[PDB]
């Protein structure tokens, strides 16, 4: 299916900005099994970049395993120039980031990728930024996922949630990421002050 993602620039500091108020909430549902983490996030976008949200309700967090994706961690993939190929391109971007803020990327230049995450009751959050390439304008269409890797006590990922692909292959396959469309970016962008 398809997000439709507002125009905005947020501050990356793990902190919930006024703006992103004004932006809805997605849920992933797809649940790999039952668990009781669950999460959402929000989306936006700037001339440069997109931007992430992600906030994780679970009661235990763990990272002791040295495989990146054995630890609680959100992964965000970009099909920038929505190929849709079914292996990846050199567009093509998967990167992830654990609850204490360490990043790993499977898939593009993590120069590109920029995190800040926040401790939480019972949780964390993430708010991310992915430098685009190409300059994005309103209509554009690029391929997304969105993932949450959850760990137990024993230091191993038990469950998976995802927004769009049910198969555990995104991966390995663009073509199996949903879509965001970008929209409401004002034309006459010029602003004179008025205080
Ligand atoms: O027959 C089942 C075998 O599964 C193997 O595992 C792999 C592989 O080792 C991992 O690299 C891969 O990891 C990806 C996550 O699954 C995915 O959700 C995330 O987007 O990307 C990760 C980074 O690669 O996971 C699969 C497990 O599904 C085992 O290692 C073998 O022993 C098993 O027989
Ligand atoms: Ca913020
Ligand atoms: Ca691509
Ligand atoms: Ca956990």
């Amino acid at each position: 299916k398809r997000i439709y993602v507002s125009y905005g620039s947020p501050v990356i500091d793990g902190e919930v900005d006024d703006i992103w108020n004004n932006v809805e909430w997605n849920i992933p549902r797809i649940y790999s099994a039952t668990t009781q983490t669950n999460a959402k996030f929000k989306l936006m976008w700037d001339d440069n970049a997109l931007y992430v949200l992600a906030e994780v309700y679970d009661p235990v967090l763990n990272s002791a395993n040295s495989t990146p994706y054995q630890q609680d961690s959100v992964e965000i993939f970009l099909d920038e120039n929505f190929d849709r190929a079914i292996s990846y391109q050199s567009d093509d971007l998967h990167y992830r980031v654990n609850y204490n803020n360490f990043k790993t990327t499977d898939a593009g230049d993590i120069l590109r990728f920029y995190t800040k995450t926040k401790l939480l009751p019972d949780g964390y959050r993430v708010e991310a930024r992915i430098a685009l390439s190409k300059k994005p304008i309103n209509g554009t269409i690029m391929g997304f996922e969105f993932q949450v890797n959850e760990a137990d006590s024993s230091a191993r990922r038990v469950a998976t949630i995802n927004m769009f692909d049910n198969t555990g292959n995104a991966w390995q396959n663009p073509s199996l990421f949903g879509e965001i469309k970008l929209k409401g970016r004002s034309d006459n962008a010029v602003v004179p002050i008025n205080p």
